[PDB]
This record gives C-alpha cells, sequence and structure tokens, in this order.
C-alpha cells in the first residue's frame, strides 16, 4: 504494497541503522574480483562509510571489510529494504511531491525486481554487472531525493551516486545519469574493477542504470524484426510462412530465436548443447518441440515446412551436426541459417565443439585448455565448410553479432553480419526502439496502448515509403501477437521499432488517452541504447559506417546532450552498453507522458532529435539507404537543415 | 569590413568554388607539417570524407587538390575555402548578417580564435597548444558560419569534432550550439588514432577555449600566474601582501613568460632565468619584462635593492636558473623567499631542459649529435638543481613545483625530492581554490569597444568590493585577489583581438557580476551584448587526474562522470552554447574538459538563464570536490545549501583513518 508501506521510500539513511543481514531464494551474483591493495581497500571502505554517520563508522567498517572479503564488494546489504516486495507499483502509490519522480521510482524498483533484475540483490538487473546502484545506501538517498525533490529540481546521479538535488526548471530533467563515466585512458576493465569496489564508478549496460529494464521482450521483438529482415533481404519473400531457420543457442538472448521464428510463422530450428538451457526453454513455452537425434529432426522439419506451420524445434546436440547433416542432404531444407553461439568466448565455455560432448567440453575447458581450443577452432571450420556448401545450394547464411566469423576467420574460413547488412539500414531509415511503461501497472492499460499503437502504425503504413511501409508492417505482425506470448513481466510494458514519425504519433495518441481518461496512468516513454542515435559502438551499433568515424564518440554524447533540453523527463549517459566497458558510449533517455500539452511539445521536440540525429550521422558517414528519408525530413521539418553529404563512389 | 562585406558568411560553400590556392600567405606562421602515416585505404577514405563537403561536379579536381595537401601538408586543411577577402577577426556584433544576435556573437567568438593576432596557426584553423584546433579544415568553417547566418533562435547547430551535422529545432531557452571535440570511443583514445582520425577528417582536437570558441589571448595565463604568486604567498610566507618579497622563477617562453607580469601585478621582485635570448629578449621588447641581468652577481645586487625599496618589478636574467640557485647558496644573505620553476620538463630531452654545463647554443647541438650524453648531463643538472633549492630551502626559501614535471624528471634522475618534499600547485593550491567555487569567469564585449571593456572592468570591480563583506574569510582572500588583478588588467595592456576580461570568481560572484553586465546592457550603459564564458581550467567542468582534478584522493579522479554531468547541466539551465572536449589541458585521453559560453543581451531571459546556469556550472563540482574529500568544498558547499533554495546535496561523513 500500500502507499502506507512505501512511506519508508522517502526516508533515506534510517536512523538508527537497520539490523545487519543472505537471502539465498534469489540468484546472487558472483563474487568480484578487484585485488584491491592494502590501500585502495582502506580507500573502498572509507569511500563507503561517507554515506553513514560517524558514530556506525566503527561497526560498520567490520562490516564493509566483511562483505569486501565474501562478495567482493560492499553492498550494504542492511540497507536493503525487507518491509515489502521490491517491484514497480503504482505510481499513485509513492510518496513523492513529483508526478515525474514517482514514474522515475517505479521505473528504479522494476530494475530491482526479483522477477525481473538477474542479481537483485546486488542491484545488477542484466548482462552480469549491468547495475542499477553501487550499493543500497545510493538507493536509500536516491529514493530519499525522488520523494523530497520538486519539478524545480534535478537530481544528479554519478554513476549511482545521489550527488544531490539542484535547481532547474519544469522543462529540465529529473534526473541526470552518467554511468562508468571515465577519462578515456583508463577505461581498462582492470580500473572498472577497482573503481568498482572502491564505490567511484559502475557498470549500467543499457537499461540497467538508466532504470527502464523491462524483461526479454526486448529481445525476442528484435530477433522477430532481424528474422523478417532477412527473410525479405536474402530470400526474397515477404512472409517466412513455410520458410525453415536453423540457428543455435538458448541461452539469455539467444533462447528469444525459438518465439521469434514463431511470431514470424516460420520453421525456427535451434540447437543446443545444454540440456539445461535447452528444457528451460522448453518448459517456459518459448520452446515448442525437442528433437534429440539429427534424422528424425530433419523429417520433423520436412513435415513442418511443408506443412507451414509456425513451430520451434529445439535439437538437443551440437549446431555442427546440423550442419554437416544438411550437406549429406541431396534435398533442400534450410532456407535461412545463423549462429548464436557465444563465439565472443570461444574458448571458455561460450562455444562448444562437435568432437566433444557438453559434460567433455566443461572439463577439457580447463583441464587441457589447448586442446580445447584446437577442438574449437577445428569445429568452427567444420561448421563454415558446412554451411559454405549449403549456402553454394541455395541456403542464405549471416552473422548475428556473435564474432562467429570473426573467430571461424582466426582459424580458417563471405557472409553478412546483422548489425552491418540489415540493422544499419533499419537505424539510418529511422527506425528504432520505442519502449513505453504504464505507471497504472494496469493490464488494461497495456492492452490499450497495444491497440493504439496498433492502430496508429496501420494508418501510417498507409501513407509511408516502401521502405517504411515494410518496418512498420514487421512491427504491426509482433505488435498483434505480443500480448498472446506473455513476455511482459513486472511493470506492463511494451516494445517495438518506429522512426521518428511513428514515435512522436504513437506518443501523442498516448498522451491524449492518459488526457482522455482512458489511461488510468501517465505513461513512461524510453528505449534501448541499440538505437539509431544514442550508441557509438565500432563493433556493433555503429560497425556499418566506414568513414573512420565508428571509434568516435561524438553522436552518443550530442544525442544525449540534445535530448536532455528538449523535454526527456531523464537522460543518461553509459559506458560500454553491449559489446563492453571501453568499447562504447551509450545513451539513452525516458519521457513522461501526463496528457499535458507540454508532454506533447517534449515529446515531439525531444523523439525529432533522438531519431533525426543519428540519421543524419549515419548519412554523413556513408549509410545512403535512409538518405531520402533524410531528406524528406528535412523538407517536412521546419528548422531541420542538414549537411548532405555527396558520396564519391570508392571505384571512381 | 563593413556588413556588406561580412555577408559572404551566409554563402556557406561558394558556387562555383573559389579558386584554388596557388602559393602560401607567409605573414603568418603555418603548422608543422602532420604524420598520420594512412595506409593506402586510410588516405583514400581521407580524400573521400573531404569530399562529401562538395557538389559531385567539382570532386573530380577537388580530389587531386585535397590529395596533393595531404602530401604537403599531411592534412586536408582546403586552402582554397579560405575567405581572404576580409582580414579574420572579431567584428561588431552589429555588422554580422544573422537573423540571431545570439548567433551573431557566436560568429564573432569564432573569428576572433582564427584571428591572425591571436591563433598560432591561424590558416590552418589552430588557436594554440600546436593543434588545439577550431575546425577540421575550412569548409567546416564556411558551413558553420552559413548555418549561424540563417539560424533562428529556435534551431540548434551539432558540431560533431567540426563537422556542423545540421540545425536541428529546439527553444529560446536551449543553446544555439552544441560542441563536442574529440570525443571518442575510449579504448580508442590513443594519439595515434587523433592523428589519424584527424587526417581523415573524422575528429580533432580541441584543447579548450579552441574547439569552443572562446580564446581570448595571453591574458589568462597572466591572470592565472597572478592567482597563483599570491597564493603561494599567503599559504607558503603568510603574507597578504608581496612587496618586498623575491620570486625566483625560470622559463620566458609561452605559458612561463607570464611569470614577469605577474609578479609585477602581485608588487612583488620577480626574477626569471631564461637561456635563451630569443624568449627573454622578446618579452623584454613586449614590455613583459621590465629590466635585463647579465651575470649573476649583478643580479642578486639588484634583487637586493628592489627588495629593499618594496619594488614591484621583472627581472630577467639571460642564463641558466641553476646558476642562479648554486649562488644563492654561496650568497649569506637572504634574497630569495619564493622558488618555483616552469622549464618544460615534460619533454627534458627535446629542448624543454637546458642544461647548466652547456650553453644554449650547445645544448641545441648535442641535443642531436649525443643524445646519451645530453641526457646525462640534464640529469646531472637536474640534481644539482635540486641541491641548491634544499639547502636554500633550509635556509628559509620556500619552493613549489609549477606542474612542468621538474620534480617528477628529478626524481627519476636521482635528485634528492623526498626525505615529494616539495607541494605542487595544483594539487595543494588550486584544487582548494576551485573546490571554494572560484575559477575563470570570461566575458567578451560584442560591441568590439574598448569603452565597454573599461565599463565591464570598472562593474566587475565595484562587484566584487561589495562582495567581500558578506563572505567567507577563505573566499574573502580570493576576492582581493582578483581585486588587486581587475584594477591593474587595463593598464598592463593585455587585450589581442575581441575586447575581453577574465577573472576568477566563485558562485555569487559570477552571478551577481553577471546581472550587473546584463542591467548595464539593457540601460545602454555597455554599447553591446556580453557573451560570458571561461577556460576549461575550472572547478567543475574538468576530469584530469593530472590537473583539475588531481587534489581528490577518493579514487574518482580517474573517473568522467563530473564533466559530464558538468555540459550536460548546463545545456538545459541557459546555456548560448555548450562544449565537451577530449584532452584539455594535460592531452588526448588523459582529460575530459567542458565549457560553456552564454550570452547578456539585458532581456530577463539571460538574467535568469546566467541566474541559474552559472549555480549549476560552479556548485556541481563544489559539491563533487567536497564528496571526492576536500575540506575547501565542504564548507562551501554547506554555505551554498543553506543560501540556495532547491539545494540538498550529499554530505560526506569521513571516517578516522585509525578504524582503518
Ligand atoms: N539480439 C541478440 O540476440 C544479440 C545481439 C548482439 C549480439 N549477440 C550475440 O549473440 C551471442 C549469444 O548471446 P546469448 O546471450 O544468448 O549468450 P549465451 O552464452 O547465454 O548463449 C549461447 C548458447 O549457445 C550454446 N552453444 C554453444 N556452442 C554451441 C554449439 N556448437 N551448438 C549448440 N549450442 C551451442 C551455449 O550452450 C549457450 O546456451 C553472443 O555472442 C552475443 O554477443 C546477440
Ligand atoms: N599556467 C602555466 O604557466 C602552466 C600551466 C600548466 C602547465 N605548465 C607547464 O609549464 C611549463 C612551461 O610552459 P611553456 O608554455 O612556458 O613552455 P616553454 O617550452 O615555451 O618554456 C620553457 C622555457 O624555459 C627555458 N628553460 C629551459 N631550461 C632552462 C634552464 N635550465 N634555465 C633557464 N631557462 C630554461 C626554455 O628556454 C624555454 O624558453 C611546461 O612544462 C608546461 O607543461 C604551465
Amino acid at each position: 504494497s500500500m502507499k502506507k508501506v512505501l512511506t519508508s521510500l522517502a526516508v533515506g539513511i534510517p536512523s538508527p541503522l537497520p539490523p545487519p543481514c543472505l537471502d539465498e531464494s534469489v540468484p546472487h551474483a558472483p563474487k568480484r574480483t578487484p585485488n584491491l591493495s592494502p590501500a585502495d581497500r582502506r580507500q573502498a571502505i572509507a569511500n563507503a562509510l561517507r554515506y553513514f554517520n560517524t558514530a556506525d563508522h566503527e561497526v560498520l567498517a567490520e562490516e564493509f571489510s566483511r562483505e569486501l572479503d565474501e562478495y567482493g564488494h560492499i553492498y550494504m546489504y542492511r540497507l536493503r529494504p525487507t518491509q515489502y516486495e521490491m517491484r514497480a507499483y503504482p505510481i499513485t502509490d509513492y510518496p513523492a511531491k513529483s508526478k515525474y519522480a514517482a514514474a522515475m521510482m517505479m521505473m528504479i524498483m522494476n530494475n530491482l525486481d526479483n522477477r525481473v533484475a538477474m542479481f537483485p540483490h546486488e542491484l545488477i538487473t542484466y548482462g552480469g554487472n549491468g547495475g542499477v546502484f553501487n550499493n543500497w545506501a545510493q538507493f536509500c538517498l536516491t529514493m530519499k531525493y525522488l520523494c523530497e525533490m520538486t519539478d524545480h529540481q534535478t537530481l544528479a546521479l554519478y554513476s549511482g551516486h545521489p550527488l544531490g538535488l539542484f535547481p532547474s526548471h519544469p522543462d529540465a530533467p529529473r534526473a541526470v545519469i552518467t554511468n562508468g563515466m571515465m577519462v578515456p585512458n583508463y577505461s581498462t576493465r582492470e580500473q572498472y574493477d577497482r573503481l568498482y569496489a572502491m564505490g567511484c564508478t559502475q557498470y549500467g549496460q543499457m537499461t540497467a542504470g538508466s532504470f527502464c529494464y523491462i524483461g526479454p521482450q526486448g529481445i525476442v521483438h528484435g530477433t522477430t524484426i532481424t528474422f523478417r529482415n532477412a527473410g525479405r533481404k536474402y530470400l526474397g519473400v515477404e512472409d517466412l510462412a513455410g520458410k525453415v531457420v536453423l540457428t543455435s543457442g538458448l541461452g539469455g538472448m539467444s533462447g528469444a530465436q525459438g518465439k521469434a521464428g514463431v511470431i514470424c510463422g516460420a520453421v525456427v530450428v535451434v540447437a543446443e548443447v545444454d540440456p539445461n538451457a535447452l528444457y528451460k526453454r522448453k518448459g517456459q513455452g518459448w520452446l515448442m518441440e525437442v528433437e534429440t537425434d539429427v534424422e528424425a529432426l530433419l523429417r520433423r522439419v520436412r513435415a513442418a515446412s511443408a506443412a507451414k506451420e509456425a513451430v520451434s524445434i529445439g535439437f538437443l546436440g551440437n549446431v555442427v551436426t546440423v550442419w554437416e547433416r544438411l550437406v549429406k542432404e541431396k534435398d533442400e531444407i534450410v532456407h535461412l541459417g545463423s549462429d548464436q553461439t557465444s563465439c565472443h568466448n570461444p574458448f571458455n565455455g561460450g562455444y562448444y565443439p562437435v568432437q566433444l560432448t557438453f559434460e567433455e567440453s566443461k572439463k577439457m575447458m580447463v583441464e587441457d585448455p589447448a586442446m580445447f581450443k584446437e577442438l574449437v577452432q577445428e569445429s568452427l571450420r567444420r561448421q563454415v565448410a558446412a554451411i559454405n556448401e549449403m549456402s553454394a545450394r541455395g541456403l542464405r547464411f549471416w552473422d548475428y553479432g556473435n564474432s562467429f566469423l570473426l573467430e571461424a576467420s582466426r582459424a580458417g574460413a563471405r557472409y553478412p553480419s546483422y548489425v552491418q547488412d540489415i540493422m544499419g539500414d533499419i537505424f539510418a531509415l529511422g527506425f528504432g526502439p520505442f519502449r513505453w511503461v504504464c505507471t497504472s501497472c494496469l493490464p488494461e492499460d497495456l492492452e490499450l496502448t497495444d491497440r493504439i499503437a496498433t492502430e496508429t502504425l496501420e494508418k501510417l503504413m498507409k501513407d509511408a515509403s516502401t521502405k517504411s511501409q515494410k518496418q512498420i508492417s514487421d512491427n504491426l505482425l509482433w505488435i498483434k501477437q505480443a500480448g498472446e506470448n506473455k513476455l511482459v513481466v513486472g511493470s506492463q510494458a511494451r516494445i517495438l521499432y518506429a522512426d521518428c514519425e511513428g514515435r512522436q504519433t504513437i506518443a501523442k495518441n498516448f498522451n491524449d488517452a492518459v488526457r482522455d481518461g482512458r489511461l488510468k496512468g501517465p505513461v513512461v516513454l524510453s528505449r534501448d541504447h541499440h538505437d539509431v542515435s544514442g550508441t557509438d559502438s565500432p563493433f556493433r551499433e555503429t560497425s556499418d559506417l566506414y568513414d573512420g568515424s565508428s571509434l568516435t564518440a561524438d553522436m552518443a554524447v550530442q544525442n544525449v546532450i540534445g535530448d536532455a533540453f528538449r523535454g526527456a523527463t531523464w537522460v543518461s549517459l553509459h559506458n560500454g552498453g553491449g559489446t563492453g566497458w571501453g568499447e562504447a558510449t551509450n545513451g539513452g533517455f525516458c519521457l513522461v507522458l501526463d496528457g499535458s500539452a507540454d508532454a506533447e511539445r517534449r515529446a515531439k521536440l525531444m523523439l525529432l532529435w533522438d531519431v533525426l540525429n543519428g540519421v543524419t550521422r549515419r548519412a554523413w558517414s556513408g549509410n545512403a539507404c535512409g538518405h531520402e528519408a533524410m531528406l524528406r525530413a528535412v523538407s517536412r521539418v521546419e528548422g531541420l537543415h542538414v549537411t548532405v553529404p555527396q558520396h564519391v563512389h570508392p571505384d571512381v
């Protein structure tokens, strides 16, 4: 929970302190190994003690020293609230002055929900170390500030640390977030571990530190769109019904490949060596069927293809086994191929060789590392050679940004990559993540927004360009099936892709519905940082740009600054979202739609910039796919006037 | 140049193109040949990148032309596009063909940074630091001026390390421009990638004020050194008056050359030794040096007299600073009270430091003839210099490191720098000054009239005198230092290019001066709007483990949260334009620095924006530095929290080390 129990959120650091504590009902983060020197370890304790009354220092010093020895990190477990279930509550349940701050508090608690976060009690949402706060004192103080702040104040968050409330104005963001911002030369993984333990920084991933993670439905949608575009670009079909997709991995992100294929109406085959990962997804419903022998698999796949059934079929075994079996098959069975093994970690648990069993590999990778790498590289060569033979017979393969072709290249090996071949063109058009959360926590509101988003995209597609109408159709297919796929976890949220006008129109319609009373609560707009403008990442988000600027971070910095004075309720700039610490600069936003004309104006203005910034950059950096879309925007939007690149053809 | 000739600023890329640059204007100095060592592919891409700015119809000729520029200069400046129909300089704001006076002001600031009188390598778009650039090429300049001429107050120009991405819709309170320079994906921010991407036209190094269009000349260094001497005087001598006090230092080079004037403004006796007659006699001719001595014996007799008569005088010694130090050891009299060193010991073997054993000409010779022997003599001279300093220190002389890596390089030479036994001004002094909120307050009179600058000097003077009353003991001292400066600033004739001025002021100081300026613009006492700005050497704008955040020992000095937070916070609080740079001060990849400019036009909007933005731009870093463990920041933070409505920050509780 009620509004009574949530009054504690305004307390901050309780006086006197709560009793000391480990709750093993949830998964816990692995022990951190910062390897702090005696000097840094003393500083780490001192830094942590900054949050507490001096009268508590002596006992907390031993307590925090204990946490470092046992967990490798000072989480301050005794400050984690236990009098209520950590989750998103109705926005009207929060004892806050500002509805905007209340919305943020709701978003934060969702990131710390046991059902949502990876390591909830360690304040880790996803990605192993994609954190929300460095410790539970920062949580308590931030929540206190958010309950206390007005709309003429702005909360400054230094990698989890609430620096304090500073004067601003209603149109200003209520919070500015920076996670892991480093002086460029000191952004090593070693300095992360060190400074994370010393309480001077944290890794916020993308939506972990920016308070807008909503579960794995983003990956399901993402893979769905990827499959659809792959079908059009590589096969030439606007419909994947009857088409077979062979892929691998049922892990964190790759586990979504099953539902994605089904939603596309395709027969999707996912190979997984790990029975744990495979039967998990099977039990979850993300995997419809399971096959053990490859011969029975192909018979099943043949019958599925001919009957045009939307089905996900897991194969308990190595993906190389399936690939090499198809080579011995004189008949065409699989039309599309990919791979989502973790070849970014090829020799230590990410890739399992065909020569060994799952258990034998798990043993050899640490027992005989040299032998394991040799078998992996050999297995990689056998996989590519099989794909080559099948590609020559009509099959179309693409790399799913998992460094499969890169590692295969580094052993001996022509195929496109999802980031550089299909997503880059989608970003260039302006289509990217459009995420929203109904702050009423009512499923009815989510149902309505689903229908509103559907109705909006339908009318937009009728007058959209031929390129856009294909992207819009992809997201229409998704939003109509999204609800029945039961992907909602924690907060009532949804995700799709939309270009500039798509996001603007849906937002305005959402905002009208909040004002009309159809929506019983305001709606927070947000997105992943896997977007057109938000992230500079030479290995991913900007890997398709070949002017050389993929190593620069001008765009990401420009974008977050541009969002901040255009009406975002809060913004964030992170280090190494996606590809990893030091390898990316990623930023995002959240904007609360409360039905006011202000919110509509903010949304229209901000979303315009958040899309056309990257669209213009990507065009300037060599992407020609959205060049016409850019020029239409320029003609359509008053006040928009950009430098139009005249790209010389490399041959000429 | 009249308002008619400046209409060419609205053109952007001329159609048809102006004639190709046949020769080269030798009336100005030119940047050294760049060496990116581009691969065949990167070189091809560099040319393709440059061609993006031009009609495809001109690509045939420009390709070879830009290729030629690569082979000759190591960079594609696009010399063809450099305007030659007018003198590049700041012109009165009314001369510019802009819809927006805010944009017109930015154009004025831009052209000042490119003034032959101001810029180091003007035709290479470099203002200072050797490669601290304004734009990557002249196309970026032309388009930027085009956008600024045409833009309204409802648009914002996004500048990507020189590249004007375009005008995007915003609102009157939004920045008219957002500037980034050298922003990199962290693991790729190497000096090699800078050289590579600079040539490829993907990035540039903007230093601090070079890329942010707000460099105003060498009066920043003069003021900076004035403040340093004053604080060194108070902290190391315990005196508020340096009259009769003697400062010994070295170097009359680029920045070190301001030590002469700084000492005089402090009313002290400053002795600056310099082996290079080029630097020394230049300073003499510039009036930055009042006197010149040749032998050390006649020097010390002169210094004695000046000290006894409390004469404010700068005295240059043509010779080695070591020669003076060792002579002081033999002199029984107390002559010098304060000692420092500003030789370039960050490059002690490449001409930054000249040993005592050799003459200036002898040193230049074996600098390339016998590097091994030279390095031995340098390290030997370094040990002797410290040995002499140690003896004078034992006799009451107070020495400090000027952040030139003197003590660091001496330590590597095996000099007795331990019991460092001498404090570094950056970590010992400036950190506390920043923590109080005091830092660069800079303004430009857009009328380009000296009369306006005189008035702003008087307004600033009167303002600081009034703030003396209700200020803390610590802040009263800093205000006094800037009062001594501002009353003498005009007569020192430090203005080059635009009518500009710089001083240090804390939160309320910057706010009140801004408000008084804005009142004067509205009343008509000032003939034109005033652009507020600052160097990035400030309290909140820069994360730099070697400098601006070097006195923070909580471990966070490696982080860049504060700098990123600051520029964002300024951006939605009414800044006219903001900048976030990579590598300001210390160098590429070694710092993250941000800045702002804010135009005062007399309106309620400007007054409101100034009050709010300046509050954040100061108190952000004050609060951080307090949190990171600075005691001065802690005290200033608490006073602000009590004074400012809407200000509520996290107060750090410091544990006793005995508990650890
Ligand atoms: N949207 C996306 O899905 C996306 C986006 C960007 C990058 N990626 C990349 O995709 C990869 C997968 O991501 P994840 O989170 O699912 O990783 P993960 O480690 O959780 O899952 C990989 C799975 O593949 C299985 N596997 C390994 N070798 C196999 C083999 N030979 N045959 C069958 N199964 C095998 C592993 O057992 C594991 O379950 C990563 O490399 C990631 O960088 C994915
Ligand atoms: N505000 C400041 O002044 C400031 C700020 C930051 C850093 N620094 C540091 O200060 C140093 C000086 O900067 P600069 O721009 O003046 O450089 P500079 O190279 O132009 O000046 C150094 C001068 O010292 C002279 N010199 C060298 N060895 C000498 C010796 N033994 N005796 C006498 N003279 C000698 C050189 O001939 C030269 O003229 C640099 O190391 C710089 O990093 C200064």
